[PDB]
């Protein structure tokens, strides 16, 4: 499966062809406010240099492996724990997030997976309600150059090639998302890649992180993809919200 | 397992002393008000007559068993199958309902158990996040018989005897329910007893429904349960919140 070209993603997985998926275009002004949603908590982010993650070009997009004992919660007794991370972008002066605001695409988006603490393998998270669990920022450009992004940006090089993978220390993985854990657009839809199952929950950040402009050249400009083409415009398009009604934890 | 008398849950069921159980105090000032959550959709309750319903008394409560095609959502593509209902009662002059509002315990409760489309089995349910879904009602003393409730009141004493059972004509099963699906309470909970399995979707109607005095009787007065007892007073103490939040679908 690859994004613009063929075979349809229906023809892979039946799920793709689902009424509630994802991506979605926010509108703030018809997010329901909802006074249950408290701060999001995380645990067991900070992560020492050893032992280090596996950081792989997988031809559609950059995915960093995370270990275990990394805990999410949404809420009181709603538990997720990290699987990994990747990013969605553009191309040169194109935007390349998945969700968009008021039409609005970013320049780029980081999705930390998580599974539910109530599953202990993804394939039976699968479509069920609130088996996966999505943390989405979008990236901005900045004047400063952001110092947890560079970690990552600087081994780019080496995973130049589709399917080559590299070992990088660990780092302050939360540091790769936005400070303000209150404020943020909660919907359920669906992955955004084959198998697209329903189910999931994504949590979308308010505040967004700023990236310098280099350091977004790096991210769109270093990787390849399927056949002798750049990996770039790794974004599903927009998905309806077909009735759904996305959640906003402030006024 | 007993009601009102040894063993201590927690001894028999370690879940029964989970942070999220069930029932709870709801106090409505301190509910949050969700505008997402949009009226509930029951199809397939109209039950015709044939075929016949199981109604058990299984010591504990008495139980109707439904039969497949009873579809009811909480959300788009947040769809159920009911399972069973069951009731919950006090004795005389006393009520025996589980919730309570501000303190308040009312005469009975009805219990309509539900599990998600995306499990095939209850087993593979319980413990899950929104595996297991029950609406909820009060009863309440009024000046007419229901005649809904009639259906199920007339039967109790022929199954009298602990473990006894009889096959009863099939009923509208939302006739039972509050007269506004659009106005309730929503939190996640637990299992009212053991094996007290976590993840239970609680909806609560806002508004009750009305037996009359010799009803409430009947339903109290006529079961008998364990031991050489009489099957009364069915219900859970009030567990804490822990920091849930119950969710209000009006202002
Ligand atoms: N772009 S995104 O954030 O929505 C996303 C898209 C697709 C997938 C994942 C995430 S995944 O959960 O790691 N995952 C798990 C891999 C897996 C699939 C089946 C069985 C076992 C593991 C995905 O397929
Ligand atoms: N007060 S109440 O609504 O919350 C309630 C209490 C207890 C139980 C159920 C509901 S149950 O889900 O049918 N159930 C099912 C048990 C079961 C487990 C595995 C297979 C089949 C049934 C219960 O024990
Ligand atoms: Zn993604
Ligand atoms: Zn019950």
């Amino acid at each position: 499966w690859r994004y613009g070209g063929d075979p349809p993603w229906p023809r892979v997985s039946p799920a793709c062809a689902g009424r509630f998926q994802s991506p979605v275009d926010i509108r703030p002004q018809l997010a329901a406010f909802s006074p249950a949603l408290r701060p999001l908590e995380l645990l067991g982010f900070q992560l020492p240099p050893l032992p280090e993650l596996r950081l792989r070009n997988n031809g559609h997009s950059v995915q960093l492996t995370l270990p275990p004992g990394l805990e999410m919660a949404l809420g009181p007794g709603r538990e997720y724990r990290a699987l990994q991370l990747h990013l969605h972008w553009g191309a040169a002066g194109r935007p390349g997030s998945e969700h968009t605001v008021e039409g609005h695409r970013f320049p780029a988006e980081i999705h930390v997976v998580h599974l539910s603490t109530a599953f202990a393998r993804v394939d039976e998270a699968l479509g069920r309600p609130g088996g996966l669990a999505v943390l989405a920022a979008f990236l901005e450009e900045g004047p400063e150059e952001n110092s947890a992004y560079e970690q990552l940006l600087s081994r780019l090089e080496e995973i130049a090639e589709e399917g080559s993978e590299t070992q990088v220390p660990g780092l302050d993985i939360s540091a790769l998302l936005p400070s303000d854990f209150s404020r943020y657009f909660q919907y359920e839809g669906s992955l955004t890649t084959p198998p697209c199952a329903q189910g999931v929950i994504w949590t979308v950040f308010q505040q967004t992180v700023m990236l310098s402009a280099k350091q977004l050249h790096t991210l769109s400009d270093t990787l390849w993809g399927p056949g002798d083409s750049r990996l770039q415009l790794n974004f599903r398009a927009t998905q309806p919200l077909n009735g759904r009604v996305i959640e906003a934890s402030f006024p």
